[PDB]
């Protein structure tokens, strides 16, 4: 499995600490004018400045490298940041751009209000059929953007088919599979060609980091989304490089309890007389359920449910006495939040209801606390 | 009037738990006390925290230093000083504005403007920004925006901040200045005209070498909101220990430029009059073209600065002599750093715009620390004097 | 009732400014209202904080969290698991006094007992603790405290801590037990009638290999008062940003410790029949003398264990050729390590010591990580066949 | 000679992986290459480290710079103050031994000496130390070490360290010296005639308010080869965090020392000229008995010290109506912190030792930080002028 190349990674101990360095540093030191014009031209091994490659950052990515099947990562201060820097690398005035009509509020965000700001045409479309995407197609389109599952629907979308639309027309193919987390979809492995997440949820899993990553297939692309963020300048603190790869360490261990338990509350929640319905990936009712069978390996524990009304969901939310009223993801305690009045508070109201985000809906991202005490508060929330 | 020395050592704010040092908030997500508190603060109507990429706690604090030296509207932090460039540029330019950049800028704002601006299509010029009436002649109806750095990375060219933020207003353009080189004690382009006022704090502000990250203040509380909205969507964050080190690095910030600027001084006089050298470029000395404007513009100098030698030969002798001096890029650090911008900070500037800056292999850059000078000086003159 | 990966993820208390991660108090000193507030916190009196050497909000979070699994008064956490056996013991122990400890400890633990304890008039007695009997034997009239690993640093012998505890309540002396080998998920000696209960936090607790810390937990308020008295006057304290990590750390420890057991077991058992080993000692294996004991007194066993192997030369050849397991010292990590207690932690103890031990030139101790196992065996049975 | 401000900017060792700010080590243990390796280094034969608790190299970056201004054999690090008095005290002294320590002293070292040592057979006498002669008076066959604060905390007073050493040294006693108040820029015992110096490095060595650490200092290779001995069976350890932000404060040591004493200075001044002011204990002061010592063993002055006000309301009301000064113990920060030590500091002194000491409640201790001393005084004064 996994966990021995995560705990095992590549390269050289420093010093011979058994942890990894944190290296709190600007700059480095060149030994001549040589060496140090050297590296500037790419030429020999070595640093220069922590904008342009830090050690403790560059081994998280080699982390997160070996995990995707990548030809390199690329780590960010923020998901916004390793979005931004995998489409605005890429993307340029002229080009189009089809988006999952159901995103993260600031994915929204970026595409609706900057992208097009750089001349960049974006259509927002229902990417879990396969043939809007070949409709949508335009002779300019350069990129499809995904989520999948998305946020907060868990829509799922035919990473496989899209790809094959992608390489035949000539287009990247981008997915945020921040929702799964690498142990459970591996995008490049499906034919994408950036597979990214917020590594603040899963990958980090301890709420108390914020970070991005992107992977590509190809060096080429790697290098293109590296040279944007030197310019654009969204980096990982080397702290937080540290804290992440430290708690990727335990992340192959963390998925499976998470998966397991978001399936146990899943059911408890789909078969309450309280609750209408549940948007669980791993679930035979869900519409989505064969593509995601299919494609991961496995389930994150975020999903939705939907109440029977607006003050049944604020009454559940508001009596829990184990999970935390909270936006986030993905943390090793269970989170619970309102998407239409929160995350998705500022999603146009046009692009709300092509996501079908109403203010019924209850989004829960169940930790790794025991299932039958989180099954219990949320028991006594809804009956009592 | 509260001396900045003072101001810095007191922030506003309250404590946290009645903590001295203000905490480091190295968490993601904040907790709610009810959805109606949530979906408020979402609203921006009430008091309270979300998320650390919306606002977090101690980069806040640092923030709020920021922004009393600067005399800002507000404040935002970043990930890097290109984050800070990125989002007080990106935040406002669209496809048909026009920026007038100064000619001579750090390599990698060079790039940001050269490759990615155009790719959004925004026109760019670069422009000699130290004649006014170049600024003039280059302007256009769909002009939105001035970039100025002065003194500049690495040559110390001057601009009129003043004089090109009269044109700024009168025509209804954003002038940005990246105050980097001299830091806020010195130079408070606020204070001279410019709507926004830039750091890499990566050098003077933090002081110690350890941290990257950016600062950029805002006039206008709409254009620092404008600022953090772009912020929110393109992810360049300073992370909660990040600030927590350039907060307290800023706690001797004040002391430690005052010596920064003395140093500086003294090093470019010894220089200035040292048969090996040909050229010294310092705002602060008499010889230098734009003395005058920097003199009036600002109330002090940074210690980073260019000199010419003899040929390249000599550059490299000099640069790999040092016992005290460190051969590495970055400045603004507490002990003296140096390189050779022709194959470093500048080796990737277009060929046609590095002639236009007039960065050759002869010129060496200096970054002078807080070592006791006669320390530095020795060490360079033993380096010059070389069999 | 509440599960213990719940309750750890879960910890009592108000949250900082509403943020969900606890902060980090990188702080010396704190303010104070008023002369009155200040001068009645310095009495115990009202609720806050005046200095962190005398509390911290960051490390006592994570006492908090160490005082809910052991089922304490409270706890205190140190600078180091020494620092914690220092002001376990020396906070009660006086000139005149009589201790009597496990004769196998860590080698540090070995070197306080017997070069500083007896330079501050106190009587050490190093003695076999797995037979209750060579306790009472021991006994003086100045006893006043008995400490013990179980199982031991390296060899793993048990003690019978429940019938030892006994002995020392019926005769006026603290019991004191260190449990880093087992952790607190598997190893609860307050609950066994032990006074107190500690750990190097470096290990399982923290499990992540980039902390030294140390805790210890007191089953009644004055002692716990006691040590921390100790503690502000010898101050081995631990950093907020350790404390941070350790809690942190130690938000999967119940998971982590699940692993740690069950791969473990298999590969002392793997050990056990390989041709090249004499003799596995993993207190969770049938043939292990105390292994009855263990069973009853633990709900787990920790992934640390020593084995035999034929010679020196075949001990070496073993730890030097492995790809997996890194040569190094220390243990519960995530990752597994692996030493040579004769050369190495034990070194320094005296031949006398080492001998009544049981420590020879080929043993060879294993810490077991969180790693598939298949991947631990294909290292150690590739190393095996040279 | 190179000053103390390059030397602690340009320390000794090599870069790690070429970084120019010290690696953080945030790990315990470190690997093998071979068992003789191993083997080896817990022999102490070859280069190399195994384990945080005996050395890690963040750490020991810190111990370099420490022993380079302190001019010892070599330093230890601690998780305190305390951490350090203990190791430097419990690390020589056994039973049957005599120390004869400062009568007033810092009030947890008074604890230590009073409580503990006396647990463990060490007979302990505090004696009047600025008198060579009640020294001398006190000592017995058995006495095998002094143990001096100098200036005290908080009274200021001073000992006559030289003239104490030399009886120490005729007598094969150690000398140990607490130069927490003064900082290893103006006071240096090893320089003096002690054995042993060390500091509660949370004061000025670190200087920014945001760790707890210790550190101690000794002449002779095989005395700090003891303390480090006793470090790792007693557990205090400086973490490598702790380490890193102490070495980063240290770098403006100097200059932040050289402000603090200025400042200081003119604090007492205008204290010892204001009406409401009785008396000003610091040691600056030609007023101050034992100044002609001070100046003469010390080369500078800290800037912590006391002063007595007319009553204990007259004392509240001023400590609680200040906004640029913090009540707060602790001392050595940049910013201004005021303490009242007969309800705080050494609230927990026994009542003959505190008679002894000297303290009431009329007295206010200050520690004088870097602002601006005008706005320091101004604070003072509106405090002190109030209705
Ligand atoms: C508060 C944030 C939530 N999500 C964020 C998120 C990001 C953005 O990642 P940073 O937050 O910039 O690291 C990217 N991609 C996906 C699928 C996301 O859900 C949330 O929903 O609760
Ligand atoms: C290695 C870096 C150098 N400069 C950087 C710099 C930045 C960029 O700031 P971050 O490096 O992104 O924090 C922005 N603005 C100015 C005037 C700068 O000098 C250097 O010159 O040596
Ligand atoms: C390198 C250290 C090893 N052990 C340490 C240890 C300590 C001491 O704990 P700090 O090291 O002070 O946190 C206390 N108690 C026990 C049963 C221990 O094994 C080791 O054996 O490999
Ligand atoms: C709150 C603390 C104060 N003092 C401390 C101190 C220590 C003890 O050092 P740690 O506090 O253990 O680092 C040792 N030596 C001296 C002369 C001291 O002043 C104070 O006075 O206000």
């Amino acid at each position: 499995d996994i966990t021995t190349t995560l705990l095992h990674p590549k390269g050289d101990h420093v010093l011979h600490s058994h942890a990894y360095p944190i290296f709190q540093t600007s700059t480095f030191c060149f030994d001549s004018t040589q060496q140090g014009a050297d590296l500037f031209m790419g030429k020999g091994e070595g640093h220069i400045y922590s904008r342009l490659g830090n050690p403790t950052v560059e081994q998280f990515e080699e982390m997160v490298c070996s995990i995707e099947g990548a030809a390199g990562s690329a780590a960010f201060g923020s998901g916004m940041g390793a979005i931004s820097s995998s489409t605005l690398a890429f993307l340029q005035k002229g080009d189009h751009l089809i988006a999952g009509d159901t995103l993260y509020g600031c994915t929204v965000s970026l595409f609706t209000h900057w992208l097009p700001r750089f001349g960049i045409e974006v259509d927002l479309i229902d990417t879990s059929d396969v043939e809007k995407v070949k409709a949508a197609w335009k002779p300019n389109t350069k990129m499809v953007y995904l989520e999948s599952p998305a946020n907060p629907t868990c829509k799922v979308s035919d990473i496989k088919g899209i790809a094959v639309v992608c390489h035949e027309r000539g287009a990247r193919l981008v997915v945020d599979a921040t929702f799964t987390s690498p142990c459970f979809l591996k995008p490049l492995e499906l034919g994408a060609d950036i597979a990214l997440h917020s590594v603040s949820k899963y990958i980090n899993g301890h709420g108390d980091v914020i970070g991005g990553v992107s992977s590509a297939k190809t060096a080429e692309d790697i290098a293109t989304i590296k040279f944007y963020r030197k310019d654009a300048g969204s980096l990982m603190a080397p702290m937080d490089a540290f804290l992440c790869a430290r708690g990727m360490k335990t992340l192959p261990i963390r998925m499976q309890i998470h998966m397991e338990n978001g399936l146990k509350v899943a059911k408890f929640l789909e078969q309450h007389e309280k609750i209408v319905k549940v948007n669980h990936p791993g679930l035979e009712s869900f519409p989505g359920h064969d593509i995601a069978k299919k494609q991961m390996t496995g389930y994150g524990s975020t999903f939705l449910f939907e109440m029977k009304s607006f003050e049944a969901a604020k009454k559940l939310m508001e009596h829990l006495k184990v999970c935390t009223l909270a936006v986030s993801l993905g943390c090793v305690d269970t989170l619970i939040e309102h998407p239409a009045s929160m995350t998705h508070a500022a999603v146009p109201e046009n692009i709300m209801r092509k996501q079908g985000i109403t203010p019924e809906l209850v989004r829960i991202s169940v930790g790794i606390e025991n299932v039958d005490d989180i099954i219990a508060d949320l028991k006594q929330a809804l009956e009592l």
